[PDB]
C-alpha cells in the first residue's frame, strides 16, 4: 500500500515501538527519519510552507493538525544530488498567522554529530526558507536529539514533553500540551 487516504491514528493511540515499525516497514535503507508529534494543544493546523535543507520526505504533505491527533512524519535524505542526511523545516499556520515551526537534522555519517531538532512560533510573513535561519544569529539554534525525553516550552506557551532518539535511525516522540 501506498496511497492510503487514512493512515493516521488518534493522539493516543499510538506508541514508540509502532514508530519503530513504522521506520523498520520503511524499506531496508541504512538511514531512516520517523516522527510522531502527539499534538494536543487544541489548535487547528494547516500546511502554510515546507522545505527541506538537505534530505526530503514528500513534495507534498496534509495540511491539518486538530487537537488530540499525532503527527506523522518520514524521511529518506535527497538520494538525488549528493550526500546529505536529512534536514528540513514543516510550518503550519495556527489560524489567522502564526506559524510552527519545526526543524529536523540529520548528517548522513556516523561519527561525533547528531540529530537537531528546533521548535519555534513563526508570525504568518515572509516564506521560511535557508535565508531566513542563516546569517542571522535569531533562529539558529536546534536542540540535539538523544535517546531519552524531556518537557519544555515551545515558546507560544505549551510545553513540549518528549525528545529525539538518535542512534542511527531517529524518532521524535514530543508530547505537546499545556505548560
Amino acid at each position: 500500500s501506498a496511497d492510503v487516504a487514512g493512515a493516521v491514528i488518534d493522539g493516543a493511540s499510538l506508541s514508540f515501538d509502532i514508530l519503530k515499525t513504522v521506520l523498520e516497514a520503511l524499506g531496508n535503507v541504512k538511514r531512516k527519519i520517523a516522527v510522531g508529534v502527539d499534538n494536543e494543544s487544541g489548535k487547528t493546523w494547516t500546511a502554510l510552507n515546507t522545505y527541506f535543507r538537505s534530505g526530503t520526505s514528500d513534495i507534498v504533505l496534509p495540511h491539518k493538525v486538530p487537537h488530540g491527533k499525532a503527527l506523522l512524519y518520514n524521511g529518506q535524505k535527497d538520494r538525488g544530488p549528493v550526500a546529505t542526511g536529512a534536514v528540513g523545516v514543516l510550518a503550519y499556520l495556527m489560524s489567522d498567522g502564526n506559524t510552527l515551526a519545526v526543524l529536523f537534522s540529520v548528517p548522513y555519517d556516523y561519527n561525533w554529530y547528531s540529530n537537531w531538532w528546533n521548535v519555534r512560533i513563526y508570525k504568518g510573513k515572509r516564506r521560511a526558507d535557508q535565508r531566513m535561519y542563516e546569517e542571522l544569529y535569531y533562529n539558529l539554534s536546534p536542540f540535539r536529539g538523544d535517546n531519552g525525553w524531556h518537557t519544555r516550552n515551545l515558546g507560544y506557551g505549551l510545553k513540549s514533553r518528549g525528545f529525539m532518539n538518535s542512534s542511527g535511525h531517529a524518532i521524535l516522540e514530543i508530547h505537546v500540551t499545556k505548560a
